[PDB]
């Protein structure tokens, strides 16, 4: 059984849309330029990726936190960079973990890596690089 | 490689998720279900289903091009996202269900297998999460 379950509709198109049942998310869709889209306001599934895949390390640091009673500095940040190659993903996430050393940070990033139902779901098939930033 | 993508992610109740683009820019809230505060904000799961919907969208528009097919419009897919706990790990439970107005169901199950096939989210999460294709249409 599932502890929460999400739920959004996407409509196709130029004019596509990709929306929660919430409507926690209510968004447009464009395809970049780079990929010889109009390049408009919208998003795509690897930005939306990058996004969730960076908020999901966020909250398996907290579960680590807690797990292991162990601070991680508020102002930490994750950055995932998501690259479509052609169709595969390729993923680098980047933490900065202010007054922590480097070697303190790896472990963070080690162990939220073995947490995030992200990365238990693209295991083995999406090249999941970890690097800790000064 | 022909795109990538950058969001950068805070902690701490007042949590953001930000494309380096501005194109996202939204705030993150634990779901009441898990013993958070149920605020405005979205997370991770709810981004997997916007993400994949999305995704599965693309590529029946790769399928429709690729096989000089014609599909709908006013079609749309539904991702369902559901986090599962798996002893210290967590892991997702996914659903697509298509609905395709004016086609047969083997047509509409068609598209849902070519796209399957095709949508990078697919690949990602192949032989770990049990997708579950459905065609309401």
């Amino acid at each position: 059984a599932n502890v929460y379950t999400a739920e959004a509709t996407a409509t196709g198109g130029r004019a596509g849309t990709t929306r929660s049942s919430d409507d926690r998310l209510n968004l447009d869709l464009s395809v970049p330029a780079e990929m010889g889209g109009d390049g408009g306001p919208g998003t795509n599934p690897e930005q939306l990726f990058a996004a969730g895949y960076a908020a999901c390390f966020q909250g398996a640091l907290g579960v680590v936190s807690r797990r292991n009673k162990i601070d991680v500095p508020a102002d930490s940040t994750i950055t995932a960079r998501v690259g479509l190659q052609k169709f595969a993903l390729d993923v680098e996430l980047e933490g900065h973990f202010p007054g922590l050393s480097r070697e303190q940070a790896e472990g963070l990033m080690h162990a939220a890596h073995e947490v995030c139902p992200y990365s238990a779901a693209t295991r083995n098939n999406v090249d999941v690089r970890l690097k800790v930033r000064e």
